């Protein structure tokens, strides 16, 4: 079984009876980068050894996806991306969407028709060509009415190719008006199609794990930094499902139901601070809070103030005093209150006790409008293609 963090390794070496997730997520990987978020996925068991996540892996070709691991042959389907689909820029396009429905009615249901899950989480790069497409995709089908549950995309940021953050900046900005309409039309209090969007940037996600493990002078210069990127993302969704099922406090108890309704009502951009702690004082503990949030795996600027909903919860060791102290309760809404008052939204924040000596907090804003990544990454955009031009003599 998939053991990509210390945290995983926690919770099923000191509890094995880990069986349920508060959300039964289909996992769908489109791109080659959301094939390996979506073979993470696939690689996660119960402690009974059965599979969390009914999971496919998409792309054209055999060649594609040679190299996955969890996810079986089968599951690997086959067939610029949004002109395949398109009745009228492709002859027989419908047998391609025929063969999507198929492949996604066999693995995400019953031999009696049901669905076997609650949300789709849809994992794709933005930028690269296949990607984007397959982004541009999934949002016209569901405005198709194409899936039988919400969906959930998981999207990467592109960084160093002026064509790829052209790309994912389209992307963007068609999500954008997608969830504009829809916020308009559903109400704040009923379940959205796309229940959100998470995004993931990589020159983010480079800068924390380059700064990191190096503390002599060598890089090691060939581990792939992306590899390392996929299993703090996926480890941190998989931990945030696991959790509310199978850990509760007694004092404040974070729920299923709540993570539910954090993950599908807000309808917009979603992100998540995971911060570790294990110095028990008030300054490393607002720090590690900090630090998750504006320069961790979910960070893309985030406009926090424009959030709709908040969860969360500090998975903190039983007789901890530190975490029975209301100094430091106050000092962890007081820290959240710097991103959005929490006064004026819906949302809890919990305190579930496990059998281990260091604490972890994980944070959760929902409904948020347009990381403001889209802005800076229109501006390098702009100063590449300068340079590109440029010096061209």
């Amino acid at each position: 079984m998939l053991l990509n963090s210390n945290e995983l390794e926690h919770i099923h070496s000191t509890n094995h009876s880990v069986n349920d997730i508060s959300i039964r997520w289909g996992v769908i990987g489109a791109g080659q980068k959301g094939n390996k978020e979506a073979d993470l996925f696939a690689g996660y068991k119960f402690s009974n050894g059965t599979t969390c996540y009914p999971t496919l892996a998409v792309n054209f070709a055999e060649s594609d996806m040679m190299h996955l691991q969890n996810i079986i042959k089968e599951d690997r389907i086959h067939f610029v991306v949004t002109d395949l689909f398109d009745p009228e820029t492709n002859p027989n396009a419908n047998g391609y969407l025929d063969k999507l429905a198929q492949e996604l009615g066999r693995k995400f249901t019953n031999e009696e028709g049901e669905v076997i899950v609650d949300q789709f989480l849809i994992c794709l790069g933005a930028g690269g060509g296949v990607g984007t497409g397959w982004g541009s995709l999934v949002l016209q089908l569901i405005r198709e009415q194409f899936f039988p549950c919400p969906v959930s995309m998981l999207i990467s940021l592109p960084s160093g190719d002026p064509d790829e953050i052209n790309n994912a900046l389209v992307l963007l900005s068609e999500i954008d008006e997608f969830m504009r309409e829809q916020d308009r039309l559903f109400g704040n209090s009923d379940i959205k199609p796309l229940a959100n969007v998470i995004v993931n940037d990589n020159t983010q996600m480079q800068r924390i794990i380059e700064s990191q493990k190096g503390t002599k002078d060598l890089k090691n210069r060939y581990v792939n930094w992306k590899e390392v990127a996929n299993d703090n993302v996926v480890s941190t969704l998989h931990e945030i499902n696991i959790i509310p099922e199978n850990y509760g406090s007694d004092n404040v108890t974070y729920d299923p139901s709540d993570l539910i309704k954090l993950l599908s009502i807000p309808g917009r951009f979603l992100t998540i601070g995971k911060a570790r702690i294990a110095k028990f004082d008030l300054h490393s503990l607002e720090n590690s809070i900090k630090r998750s949030l504006d320069e961790g795996f979910f960070s893309a600027e985030h406009q926090f103030e424009t959030a709709t909903m908040y969860g969360g919860f500090v998975l903190r060791p039983s007789n901890a005093d530190f975490f029975k102290d209301v100094n430091t309760e106050n000092r962890i809404r007081n820290t959240l209150g710097e991103y959005k008052r929490l006064d004026e939204i819906a949302g809890k924040f919990g305190d579930p006790i496990w059998d281990n000596e260091y604490a972890v907090c994980y944070t959760i804003f929902a409904g948020m409008t347009m990381p403001k990544r889209y802005i800076s990454l229109a501006r390098e955009g702009k100063e590449l293609a300068e340079k590109q031009e440029q010096l061209r003599a």
